[PDB]
């Protein structure tokens, strides 16, 4: 157990990764949509199953993913769209044009409750879907038709795991995806918006400060836009990794969570999901049954997501009852085994 | 024929070398062995001064976004900044989207005549396309009226004022290594800052998140994921290893054929500097407006104005015509465009 890292040991295929360059060689074009991004976004549309009726729009990460979604849509409209954010979630959901959401609790099944928004303006909710789990979509999709407001997914690290027979990632107006070095699917840093197609040219153009190529010398920027898009160079890296890797990793991830859901250590569930096939975990997630403190483990182990307002009682008692335990194509059966046994010594002993 | 760029190609040698070091420990962001390799060469290179940060980013936008949002946590508030007209839209998005903007003077730069009757925290003054404004006007204004200076030096890496760096001026600069940029590859940018607001802004750069404080780490709405990939970073390194010398000589090279040599009825945009740019591309100003497509090569009008009601913007906008600028163009080039223009003078 010494030798579990957080993340898989990732390194270039420097062959695939300078044939695939060499488009960018070949006419100088190496950002503002070089030859590589529509093959990446293609590979992401093929490989997660997104459906037709969304736009695979690559981002410079998975932060700028959502904040370049909320600015597409925000310049779409015509306003600054108000959202609601859960407290138990990545900072990204309270930044750049979410720096004023207004944040709610969770429910106990790990997403922004719906009861929190009763008597609150809003126009729109983002749910998060923690480390590969997902909530019970269908009531987030319901409650939204219901409600006239927008559902985005926060699927940083939820980029297969599949709900009522297709990947969440379909689900709402909108998901968002990160190819961060720190994510099964990441290399160096990357984001992806799933979206509507409704709202798919602002955002491409949203990406590019507002800035529409079509009007030529007439084009006009937003002051909802920024600088949000994927750089060539990075889309090569990201698209080599997931040719070389991604069948591995949606197939052991699925195996270690096989392995957790049938050992669960004594007085630790698995967190919260509604996927009938195993998820494919950032890491595996379980739910301690009190508040425990990280140095009683004695194995690499994380606590996510401190809550991002401590007024936020589900929040921090699942922070307070959380361990992440590290889930990449390295780690060994054996390494599980001996983790499993750690903690049921831990469950004995508090 | 004409390119706005140079044909740039990595170094496959050098880049996979330097990335090695990214290779040997997994380190491929959140600042990785590449970042301090990147920051110490454009101090060396650059001459940036020992009491500014050098701070990386993903893009010149995200370098003026996290100093603002780095010298907003710092402060406690959402500093209010004055923005000019005649700029690219990055000074008024993000913690910008609320900028104020006002119009230039005739020597390129924000009217400090506009700003005596608003209330605001700070000025971002843009230094257009290598070009330098007089850096010490508004330099003395903002330590008069005690307001922050941000020079917007995305296009202006190595243009020099009294003697150093026109980017260690102000509280701080940006600079950016967009492709399109002399200096640049792929997307890329640096702050240039005073010391007393370096480690906010890097922890800005992480979504305000302090690893000094382990899991009491607690994360700004002021900040965002504004860091630099060490794999870019190792591209933009490399670019600049290979060619930054070639690059600042010969950019000096074409604008003194340029200043010797002006088509009829055609200035040079406004330079405060004594020495040579370092363009971005050749800004001319012709003596009336006229249109883009009226001119029978590759050139472009830089900056169309945020606010179109700024008349000196939209009057600079009208006249401008930005060159092509790079390392590809030969001499019998930049003489054939000069005729061309002097066939423009005489037909408009
Ligand atoms: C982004 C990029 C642009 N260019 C060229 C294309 C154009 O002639 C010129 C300007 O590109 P452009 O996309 O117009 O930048 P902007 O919209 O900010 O003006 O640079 C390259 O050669 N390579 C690249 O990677
Ligand atoms: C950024 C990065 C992190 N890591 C490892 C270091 C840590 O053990 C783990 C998490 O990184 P960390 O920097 O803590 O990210 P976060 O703030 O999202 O938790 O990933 C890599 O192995 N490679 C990388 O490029
Ligand atoms: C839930 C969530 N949302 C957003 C992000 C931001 O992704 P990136 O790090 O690629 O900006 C993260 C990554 N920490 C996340 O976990
Ligand atoms: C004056 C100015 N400011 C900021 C930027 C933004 O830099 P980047 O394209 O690297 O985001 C640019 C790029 N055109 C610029 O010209
Ligand atoms: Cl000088």
């Amino acid at each position: 157990l010494e030798k579990l890292t957080w993340v898989s040991e990732k390194k270039p295929d420097w062959s695939n990764v300078q044939k695939l360059i060499a488009a960018c060689e070949a006419t100088n074009q190496y950002t503002n949509i070089g030859p590589i991004i529509s093959q990446l976004e293609s590979f992401i549309r093929d490989s997660f199953l997104i459906e037709e009726s969304k736009a695979v729009i690559v981002t410079s990460n998975g932060t700028s993913a959502l904040h370049a979604l909320v600015g597409g849509i925000n310049r779409q409209l015509g306003r600054e769209l108000k959202f609601v954010t859960q407290s138990f979630t990545f900072p990204s959901s309270n930044q750049g044009p979410l720096k004023d959401s207004i944040i709610v609790d969770i429910d106990e099944d790990g997403g922004l409750d719906l009861n929190a928004v009763k008597n609150i303006e809003y126009d729109g909710i983002i749910v998060t879907n923690i480390h590969g789990n997902v909530v019970d979509i269908n009531k987030y999709v319901d409650f939204c038709m219901n409600h006239n407001k927008l559902l985005i997914f926060d699927n940083a690290a939820t980029g297969y795991t599949f709900y009522l027979g297709k990947n969440s990632c379909n689900y709402g107006h909108a998901s968002i995806i990160s190819f961060h070095h720190t994510k099964p699917f990441g290399f160096g840093e990357g984001g992806c918006i799933i979206v509507d197609r409704l709202y798919e040219n602002n955002i491409r153009i949203g990406l590019n400060f507002g800035l529409d190529n079509s009007l030529g010398e007439k084009s006009q920027y937003s002051n909802q836009a920024s600088n949000y898009r994927m750089c060539d160079l990075n889309a090569a890296f990201i698209l080599s990794y997931l040719q070389n890797n991604y069948k591995k990793i949606i197939n052991r991830h699925s195996e270690i969570y096989e392995i957790y859901k049938n050992n669960l250590p004594k007085r630790f569930k698995l967190f919260p999901n509604h996927s009938k096939k195993n998820p494919v975990c950032s890491s595996i997630c379980l739910l301690f049954d009190k508040p425990f403190r990280l140095d009683k483990i004695p194995f690499l182990s994380r606590k996510y997501y401190k809550p991002l307002d401590l007024s936020s009682p589900v929040s921090l008692d699942f922070y307070q009852r959380i361990l992440c335990i590290p889930c990449n194509i390295d780690l060994t059966d054996r390494q599980i085994y001996e983790i499993i046994g750690v903690l049921n010594e831990f469950a004995d002993k508090n």
